[PDB]
């Protein structure tokens, strides 16, 4: 398999009238079909249920984008029966054959990008760029696991020869296993932790998010049309735990790959750590699990700069995202400088359905907007509140960007991760302390330093103890080969997505010798 | 750093004058040193308590090897605070450093090679060639992993370049963590679950399985003249659950890696799936479980070869090794001519004290024994007993080889692992159902094919689920360097020792991007 | 460290509407600073003086573009004393943090390139895309150097193993040295001898040409910005030999690196062989000295592209270049049709004041005006003149280009480096003598050949002695990462600027070997 070098599918910024005039045409198509129904896929078929769950326009909630089959146990046992089924044959087609398989599923993908983009907005409130960044890293994940993959194939371990002895080292597959996918990044990580175990002849049950049922099923769309085959990749989305609770304890499940809340996460964790009646092997679970993720700014910096990365840091997509600036950090001499211009930017920030492409849509559902209205009220006992802090008018979850200065360090909106458009203002007395602060949380995922000083930048690189550090720019939009993406502590397991070491993790090493 | 290509350090077989002379004065040495008492090593320094273990000999068991200090809760808890304090300045040392460090180690135990056989010799009767390859192993893990690391070195991640910016991914240590050590191989795989971690930045606190806490500090001694700084490397041995326990469960501790029983691995691995509390990570737990593992004979192999390499295989240290064949699986057409071989072969077999150099010095210690009589007892009501099956005259734990015969598939002896001098041969009718029974036991450590059809081989290649898998040779003494060791299923976690690969489980990524 | 592959940087054409509204507006701003006095910069401040510098505008020498503070021995003693003590430290820091400050130094330069090009067109007398490319250039220098300097990182020298032994050998910089710059490419070349030597650790003392220390001030303001820890990099703009003379002849100056006339290189490298009382080192000199650098045309050649070459190589930058060709060397059969072709062109040149973009601005100075005056005052008892050989009215030194013909090959004009836009041309019988004649000079710069028989390009490729050759193209304009910059006999030590063996001047090598 020759193809070109690898390169990250841009991003489309609708400057032009010829992307606007698109991007209009592929939201008319979407909604033109909100009343569509999507089934479970199971062994390469569309599989349809009695009972059916509904998908809500977050911008409008009174609205429905789409309805989706139901899977409960009997759902999963059968999509578990058809991935082990699979992943007899599936695991000895050559990686050659595997990684063209991805690439398809990439030109499809890409073919049908404003498509999913409109998706995005109506189902989860993403404005319009950050649609197209979302579906633009799915692309890129299809792409570099393709080519990844490929470094991995028979025999690719570098061992020493012994006299009169072939020894060959190489990866095998692990099995069937089960995909546990957020709601913030729904074509992206929903495709990037099916496809990565994929590749390398793994094959996974995938459970979308309750919130983003339709546009992981239009995902799915793209996977059928690819030709994978029956069994290998299966979509199963369900209410509640009942699903993901029933795979993750299975004596029959090889691995779990989540991502989404510490609280779940940690459930996975310990489950997996376990003997189900019947195992037969030790299960891998790799858990991707949030941040409470701030930027520091000292003062040499570009206040300006700063401000502007700060605002995006904090606000995109409504600061709905695991790498989100949710702490700003500010040394004495940056404070002032630094605030005013962060409240003066921030103020000026769009809020209103994502459809219009808002600076801010809504956040992505009533839960979560109960979630984030607590913490405001939460950050009102500990910190100033100086900025939003409100519920803005219309029965969509528009919630204003929001900022507390005056946060002690060890405050609950200092500490907890509220994946919402609140930002906490720290202020400290220099780099030294900026950096006990930033690294004073469970967390360990993103971090941000805006400083002209080569020594402060140098020993944040050594000392700010997050798995994805950025300076002097925005600390959220992880490009898929360029930042390997994942952190330490809290955060999760280190498994860094679009990378190669990503692919590793699932796969096992055998080792055969013959004596001549 | 510039040092010669990596070689295995030569296995002694004392067939020279020279090699017995010194061979006979350093077990002379050895015996005359019997009854010394061996610290704790904690925080550079040897630390003494008021209770004692004590280690004997299992060729004559009233004869005391030494005694060491016993470690509990408060030693375990200073051992880490030294191990975390350690970690602050260890992890920050160039690597050449650090893998110099390493060299120095193997150098060191290199000239003290005849004192550490002649340890195992008297501590885990092991015969003369058994201690030899056990340290030959040992320095190859130094010597190894010493290179292995400079491959992980700052910084290491191959990355997509973006522009306008500087994107920069590179490994960190983990941290402090727990090895828990077998007294198999209490030199070789002691050494390697140390060294590994440590190379690479990590610090580690040992506990030495009880059988073995003579030889565990001796290995201390070296690691001592080395020079490894203060809190780097601790010496733990303790009684029973108690040292082991309080490190796997606490909050503080980062890793644990684990060698010894599937009973012990499974409580390890779900301990290790818990967050105690105040505990800020996921723990990584890398547990290598043991196994029933087979050689399968068909009608094409040479039965002479292969009874020689089944004989190695089942006998070779008491039959006390996770790779150690245990199960022998005969086609019909093998099965007169391969049994009758091994019969005759085993028969011949020599039990001794091993300061003689017998075939087959004693099992380990009395419970170890106790366990294997009893296996013997339930094998008789499972299979045919048609070689040994007694415990030998004397005060050493002396079993007689033991030959099962018609044993069926899933009888207990077939299934469970014994882990002494115990065979179970097992009649099949073609190669096809040899493969099914070779794979139908929770475990997947070794496994060994003697035949001359090449699509018996190849097919083994791709269908026998074990991950060190032979050819036409014993299936035991996987070579550091040549043939990455660790299975499947209940073998363990897959923890390839003596593999690049292994190096990376005590690692993270870290990405650093900045924006020009 | 990972950045996309090397690229050189644009050089601006002046072809849009928005690149000539640029343009206005940064000569709008240059001229509006005119006032502004730059002082000193010593150990990370600007430090002042009592006396001063003005810097003259050559078009209309009467306005001033500058002053700046002006550095006696007191001054540059305390430069020495600050880059002895910044070395300590610089000496030490990662090659990849050393080299990330040299990429934020280019992003800064990139970002003032239309200021640092205005002043050059107000300062030195550059026409719009000569200024454009001297800029351009020292972005390379900073872009190649950052990333070639890795090329030499810890430890990174290739040696042969010896049993039982670390063998380890690796770069380390010599300490501060003293740079004396050029007033012709006074960003581009003062740039790149600056940042070479500071990117492996040394550090420098830069003395500007007194012509261009205006320009030179405004590169020290983006090395302020980017960080380099006080004393790695030091101005010190000076008249006449004082600063010079007292750091070349320095017992405590490590290295030298110059560019400019033969005269001043000659004493240079002198000096550098002698051992100043209490010297502990024998001093590195680096000189680049100028040429005499010739274009031979054959009757094969394209005599159109041949005459437009010799006419941008003769009166690009007025002549003022290194690699300028001054001479033309004719074989009889392309003697009239190339002579007719360079008249008919050159005669065509305009000349005025800088800022109005004309083909050739005025020479540097009155001192300069005065030696190429000079000059053509001797091509008039050497030589036929055919065109110009005068002076131009107005008070800028505009001299017009100046073509002398018959031409003896000996003759003054045609041995000695003019350095002004005289161009002198020689015929010849064949192309053997044409080689014969380019070569019988003290220099061996440059040289161009125009000619279709490749017999004659592949014998010049052999055969034409000079560092930098070039083939149907002009002769200037070497660019970085492409075209190894440097020449052979009287033209300097062939130090190649732009290329991998540029840093390696300013490194020495130890070997450590450790015995285990
Ligand atoms: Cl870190
Ligand atoms: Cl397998
Ligand atoms: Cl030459
Ligand atoms: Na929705
Ligand atoms: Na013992
Ligand atoms: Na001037």
């Amino acid at each position: 398999m020759t193809v070109e070098p690898f390169r990250n599918e841009p991003i489309e910024t609708f400057q032009t009238e010829e992307a606007r005039r698109a991007m209009r045409e592929a939201l008319r198509r979407v909604r033109e079909e909100f009343g569509r129904h999507y089934p479970l896929y199971i062994g390469g078929e569309w599989v349809d249920t009695k009972e059916r769950m509904v998908s809500l326009n977050p911008s409008a909630p009174s609205e429905v984008v789409g309805t989706t089959a139901k899977a409960g146990k009997a759902e999963a046992e059968a999509a578990l029966e058809a991935a082990w089924k699979a992943f007899k044959t599936w695991k000895d087609w050559p990686q050659e054959d595997r990684s063209r398989l991805l690439l398809k599923a990439a030109a499809l993908m890409r073919r049908r990008k404003r498509e999913l983009e409109a998706t995005l907005v109506y189902e989860v409130g993403k404005n319009w760029v950050e649609a197209s960044a979302d579906v633009a890293e799915a692309i890129d994940f299809i792409e570099y696991y393709a080519r990844a993959a490929l470094r991995y194939r028979y025999p690719a371990v570098e061992v020493v020869p012994y006299p009169g002895e072939d020894n060959e080292s190489f990866y095998v597959p692990l099995g069937a296993g089960v995909v546990i996918a957020p709601w913030n990044f729904p074509v992206a990580i929903f495709t990037g932790m099916i496809v990565g175990p994929v590749a390398v002849g793994n094959t996974v049950i995938a459970k979308p998010a309750e919130d983003a049922v339709v546009v992981g099923a239009k995902v799915f769309e793209i996977f059928h049309e690819a030709g994978f085959p029956p069994g290998v990749v299966n979509f199963l989305p369900g209410v509640g735990e009942e699903v993901g609770a029933y795979l993750v304890e299975h004596p029959r499940i090889r691995f779990i790959n989540f991502t989404g809340s510490l609280e779940v996460g940690l459930k996975i964790y310990e489950a997996a750590g376990r003997l189900a009646p019947g195992q037969t092997w030790f299960k891998r679970a790799y858990v991707e699990t949030g941040g409470k993720d701030a930027i520091i700014v000292d003062e040499t910096a570009d206040f300006d700069l700063a401000a502007e990365g700060v605002v995006v840091s904090a606000y995109g997509f409504q600061g709905q995202k695991c790498s989100a600036a949710s702490r700003l950090i500010l040394t004495q001499g940056a404070y002032e400088p630094v605030l005013e211009r962060v409240l003066k930017r921030a103020e000026r920030l769009s809020v209103g359905p994502a459809e219009e492409n808002p600076d801010l849509g809504p956040v992505v559902s009533a839960e979560q907007e109960r979630k984030v209205l607590s913490y405001i009220e939460i950050g009102k006992n500990e910190g100033q509140l100086v900025l939003g802090g409100k519920r803005l008018e219309g029965e969509g979850y528009f919630i204003a960007p929001t900022v507390f200065t005056e946060v002690p360090p060890k405050a609950r909106i200092a500490q907890e991760e509220i994946f919402g458009p609140v930002l906490s203002v720290i202020r400290v007395k220099d780099f030294a302390e900026a950096l006990e602060v930033a690294n004073d949380t469970p967390y360990g995922l993103t971090g941000g330093v805006y400083s002209r000083k080569r020594e402060h930048l140098e020993w944040a690189r050594r000392e700010f103890h997050v798995g994805n550090l950025y300076f002097n720019r925005k600390i959220t939009g992880a490009l898929v080969g360029v930042q390997p993406f994942g952190g330490f502590k809290l955060s999760g397991t280190n498994a860094k997505t679009g990378a190669l070491d990503y692919l590793r993790l699932f796969l096992e090493m055998k080792a055969v010798a013959e004596r001549f």
